[PDB]
This record gives structure tokens, C-alpha cells and sequence, in this order.
């Protein structure tokens, strides 16, 4: 019956814009979801090279894919077949500004993702133009119930050349397509997220992800 | 430096097309203004997406700092920028949550402006003023404007007036940046605009903006 | 029935602690409520030299002190005789936050001000620490009623060396003595406050403010 | 070397909130290695508070945060001479507090002058109307910025009606002495609790549970 199947694919679309500079990406992937994980190839198609750090882009290419305990309420896997789709801001420490989106549907085995990404206001000499992000580092999310929508927030960090941070105050909002999809209490998601490989100017990126849901201590 | 050809009287065009809240839409607006008296006009139709499940006031300031007064002593980048033009990025963050993006790129031929607008809007709760359209109008405001990081910036503190004499906060921050090259940066100065939905129809299908931009170096000397 | 004198005499009082730098600090000084004009000699009594910049300090160093037109409602004389309070949050863009309360009162002809002032986080190479600042620019603030009290919010800025700007966001919270003082409707101030004169270590300085409330445009 | 197994910890605090004056003393004990501390609080001055005791609560030392051996700990290598700390605290509804404490130590004591300032909290908002029940669960962000380590956190507070009042904070770490090693970027989660209190919360007995660790997946 379970529309959660252990290993699933995952086809993604990306159209975007950042500084004025339109671009669109396609990925292909999979994952386990009852592990958390997932990984996928990511290949730029309209835009390269990219001329801003592939990083910030990296969040939006699905909380589907996150271990969750028994002890809390599984809203993403629970949102299947029909789906759920997600808006984000992403807001930078040095004025730049992102939301994105994501509308996500099922068939058979594999997750569809329809993504699209809009950043502004990146300064000429800051790390994002000037490409110094390394990654982003281990993150834990936030989650919780705002106006009858699941909320997450991330104090998030890139890592820059040179060991320097760039901050990021990242919130998701999250909607079942379904109605009567319960509503999950306050929890935690760590998060770890790599770019195992890429071609020089990321026209070609192969992604990681790992979540894990918990309660946070002391129930560690 | 150079004559811009903007004319003191000049048409505008505009198509925007957005998405907010997931809800997509495209919006078309035809109007004039009167850029050395900073003001002007526009009638705006929906095209695609009415109606709109949001308040419409969210959008207006989307819908050109060329339509501003600036007088001799700070210099003015916008009337500068042309005949080539310039273009603007903006993000508009209002006070539950709420985040917005926009840009537009200004062109001038002959009389008139054109301006290719681009408006994205997330996170804004189902019940909270945008979602539910108990906005009234944008009080006036006041722009702030220097250069960061080598682009003229404005930032702007405004406040929506809701039904039941509430306030809703959203800080506005823009980045402007002309097309040709040796456009002269402005030094610190301050921008008052007032801006009004004169009249609408029932759905927000049909409005009629307007715009009023004075520039000026606050006090003592404005 | 106001008591406010078209020339009023300051006595101002602060204390305060930045980046855990304690200081005490006294203003003498005149004004004319009417005209929206006011000055200050103030003298570091206590921390001197100052490791900061002054200019941070100098919004703390009183709105009776602006021209309002006749058309908008004048919650601070009106607050008078018996006097008003404010709060204040600076949050400066490199993650510099500053608390400030007044305690206004009269006495006669001269206004007493006790005031408090606490900063933190200021980074080490920032240009408050640096003292990089030249002046607060002219500015708008913006005048509005949230949960029943006075609210003022500025999108200020200090000018600093080789003509870059430092953001900062205050917010001061207006709250008058008197129970039933009629709330005013939105309006601005523009304010223009300057340092006219100050010995090297920033001991002794002369401080100058003016402000005028108005409506906006097309009005104004 | 300088901390033992356990500890003492005296603490006196001295604040203001929305214009309301208060003096808070504190007594207690933990174990700094197992990142445990409790402590009995009592408001000398200032009694009863008129808002909420949650928000003071954090101001209540990472000294107390169970580091695993592969992160630096930056706390414990700050004494006996020790380290004070600086910390914004930014509520979703404009109430805007800082904070500061220098920690000391003499013998199996450690000593704390905390200092705590809020301003602009709404008169009907959860803090001034007492509506807070507990600090949810945190994680810490710990980091370098400008030569000083620094933690920022997403926190949440719960409130009656099973809300959630969010507060944005960042704390600034300073050693006293001069040359103890930056540690990298890691976490620190975080668990607060109001054991117990009575019912004007003139006396509240806290607790917490503190342990670093280098997230997934590796935690
Ligand atoms: O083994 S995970 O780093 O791709
Ligand atoms: O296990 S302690 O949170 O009662
Ligand atoms: O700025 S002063 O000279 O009025
Ligand atoms: O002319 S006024 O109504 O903006």
C-alpha cells in the first residue's frame, strides 16, 4: 500500500534567476527515505557557467528524505502520494536575498520537482559572486507550527576560503497537497549536505544529502 | 553630462509577471508621468491570474526613480542612466515573515519607458493582512539612499495601513544600477514618495496608480 | 495647561556599558521645544577615552525637541508636565546591538534626563570599535501606534571615512507618564543631528539636534 | 587542570526589563565535564517580575556543555583566569534584550556578575503577559567572526495555546587571558528547564543540559 517506497528516484527541475542571471538546471537522482539520504547528479543546461557560487542553490535541489523516529510525526512521508510543495527565504548576512520553491509529486518510485530560484542583491565583491563558498556546514532545523503551517528555521554557515563564515538565515514554510495531513509538534532536523564532485565551473555537480529528525536533548 | 532625452512629459509601459504564494499571475500597466515634477500615472490590468488572492498593494511599489524630483545639487542617477537606462533588484521584507523579490529593467525608446518587471513573493501566512486583503494603502515614505559596495542603494522602512488603524512593517531594500558606463554616483540623500491606488474595481483587475518621488538632502536644507 | 517654555534648559544624566566598557556621561545644555532646535556640551565623567565611536551614543543624548505642525497630534509636549519615558533598539548591520531608555521629567524651566545605554557585539575591526564614523546622516522617522504605544522606526545611517555607510535599524518605543494621552495618527520626523565641536579623545563635546514633524507628501 | 568533576556556581544578576528594575541571586552546583548544572535563583529586588522568567533563563556558561575529545573547548582552556560573554537576544515581536555575564573562579566556585537589559516588548505580547512554559530544545551554532568565537540560535519558546515565540540570539565568547586556541565550527545543543518556582517565580530552581558535537554525521 505505502506510497514510501525504500529506494526511489528523484527527477528535479530548476529554473532560476540570481543578480539578473537566469539559468536552468536539471537533476537526477536517488535516495532512501527511511535513511534519510539522498544523492543526485546535477547538470546545468541553460546559463553556465554559473557566475555565482553553486552553493546557495544546494538546499533547494525534500524533507521526504529524512530518518524520523516514531516519537514524531512524519508530515513529509505522510504527505504522499499526493505531495507537498515548499517556499524558503534565504536571507544573507551581507544583504543578499533568495526564496525559492518547490512543488513535489510522485509516481511509482520516482519524486518530480518542480523548483524554481530567485536571489537579489548579492554585492560584486562578496563571496557568493565572487565564488568563495566551500560548502555549507552541519545544520540543525527548526521545526515548528506557525499559523496552521509547518515552519523550519536554520541559523545556517558556508564555509569560505580562507575559514571564514557567511551566514544565512534560512525559513521553509511546508504544505501537504492533502487536506487532514497531521501536523507534526516541535522537533529537529540535522542536516549534512555535500557537493561530492563537480566539473570546473559546476555545470556538472553530483549532490549529497543526510537528515535525521529528533527531539533534541536530553532524549539523545 | 549628456542629454538623456527624457521628455518632461513621457508614456510608460510595463508588463510584470509574477508568482506569490505559489499563486501565479501576469499583470500589464500603460501610463505617463512627469519625470522633473517626479510624478506619475499608470492604469494596470490583470492578465493572467485574476483574481488576485492577495492584496495588490504588495505589488505597487514594483510598479522608477526617473519619476522624481531632483534638484541641482545631489546628482541624479536615474535621469543620468539614460538614453541607455538602468535596472533595479529589490527585496521586500515585511514583518511576519513574509519575503518578497523583485526586479525590472527599464528601457526608453523615443517617449516612452519600458519596463520588463519581475515580482516573487513567499512565506506569507494565510491569515495575515496580504493573504487576507486587509491592507489599505503604503503611507508615505522615505527613501534612503547611498553607495554599497559600489551600487547606489535605497533602503526604505515603510509601513502598510491595515483595516483597524493597524500598521504592517516592511523594510525595502533596492539596488540600482545603470546600463552604460561613467554614470556618476550620487553622494547620501534622502527620496519622499507617496504613492496611491486612486481606483480600482472590485477584484483588483483594473487600477489606477499613482506616484509622487521628491528628492532632497533632509533637514536643515529641504 | 503645557508649562513647556519656548526656552527650556537640559540636565542629562548617562550611564553605560559598550562591549563591557563601562562610562558616565553628563549633557548642560538649551533648546527650544517649538522650534525642534536643541544643543548639549556633554563631558565623559566617568571611561574616558571612550574605545567607541561617540556617534553611536548621540541619539540618546528627547522628541519634545521637534517642530510639530499643528495638524499632527504632539504626544511629547502634550506628555507634559508630569513627562514620559522612552526604550530604544539599535541594531547596527554587522550584528552591533545597542539598548537605550530616558526618563524624561521637568522641573520649572530644565528638563532632566536619566539615561541608560548598553551596547554589545560590536566586532573588534567594525567601525564603531575602529571609530571610522564621521556623522549620523539626516534622517525620516517614522511615527506610527503598535499595541497601544508610540513607535518610531529609522533606517539610519552613519557616514563613515571615504564616504562608505553603516546601517543601523532603531526602533524607540514612546510611552507617556499621564494615563489618557490622546495617541498621535502615523506621521515622520526628519531629524539632522550633529557634532558641532569635541576635543581629540571625544571628552568633551557639543552636540546639536534638529527635527520637524510632518505629514509626508505630497503635503510637506 | 583548573575544573573538577563538580563545581559550585555563584551568581548575582542585576536588570532591567520594560523599565522594571530587578536583583536576582543564584546558587548552585554541576558537573562541567557531563555538561550538567542546576541552581536555585531568588529575586531580591524587583519581586514579583512582571513578565516572563523564561527570557532571563540562558543568562543564568558553556563551561557546562559536555565537549567530546575531537572539539576544541574553548571554556574549560579559559580558566582559572575565565571569560565573559556578550549576547543580543532578538524576539520575533520587536523586544530586544542584551545580556552579559564575567565568569570567574576561585578554588571549586565559579562567580558570576550578569547584567540583562530588555527593551520595546508589547504590553499584550507573551513576555509582558506572562504566557511563556518553556525554552524548546536548542541547537547552538558555535563559530569565529572577527578574531571572536560566536554562537548563534534559532531559539523557539513555547507558549500557553501551543504556540511558538521565536528569539534570535547570538552570543559573543571572549577568554580573558590572551592566546587560547579558537576552536571550529560546531554545535552545542542545549536543553533548558524551570524545575521548579512559586508562584510569583521569587524563587525558581533551573536546570541544564548542554553537549557539543560536529552534527551529522558525526553526532
Ligand atoms: O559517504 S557520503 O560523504 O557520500
Ligand atoms: O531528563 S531531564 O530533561 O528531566
Ligand atoms: O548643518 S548646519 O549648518 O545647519
Ligand atoms: O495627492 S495625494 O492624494 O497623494
Amino acid at each position: 500500500m505505502s506510497a514510501i517506497k525504500p529506494d526511489m528516484k528523484i527527477n528535479l527541475r530548476m529554473e532560476g534567476n540570481v543578480n539578473g542571471h537566469h539559468f536552468v538546471i536539471d537533476g537526477d537522482g536517488t535516495g532512501k527515505p527511511f535513511e534519510g539520504k539522498q544523492s543526485m547528479d546535477l547538470e546545468v543546461k541553460e546559463g553556465g557557467p554559473l557566475p555565482f557560487a553553486f552553493d546557495i542553490l544546494t538546499t533547494a535541489f525534500n524533507r521526504v528524505f529524512a530518518e524520523y523516529p516514531d516519537h514524531i510525526q512524519d508530515y513529509f512521508k505522510q504527505s504522499f502520494p499526493k505531495g507537498y510543495s515548499w517556499e524558503r527565504s534565504l536571507t544573507f548576512e551581507d544583504g543578499g536575498i533568495c526564496i525559492a520553491r518547490n512543488d513535489i509529486t510522485m509516481e511509482g518510485d520516482t519524486f518530480y520537482n518542480k523548483v524554481r530560484f530567485h536571489g537579489v542583491n548579492f554585492p560584486a565583491n562578496g563571496p557568493v559572486m565572487q565564488k568563495k563558498t566551500l560548502k555549507w556546514e552541519p545544520s540543525t532545523e527548526k521545526m515548528y507550527v506557525r499559523d496552521g503551517v509547518l515552519t523550519g528555521d536554520i541559523t545556517a554557515a558556508l564555509l569560505l576560503e580562507g575559514n571564514a563564515h557567511y551566514r544565512c538565515d534560512s525559513r521553509t514554510t511546508y504544505k501537504a497537497k492533502e487536506k487532514g495531513v497531521k501536523l507534526p509538534g516541535y522537533h529537529l532536523v540535522d542536516h549534512c549536505i555535500e557537493i561530492l564532485s563537480h566539473d570546473k565551473d559546476y555545470n556538472k555537480v553530483k549532490l549529497y544529502e543526510h537528515a535525521v529528525a529528533h527531539s533534541g536533548l536530553p532524549d539523545n
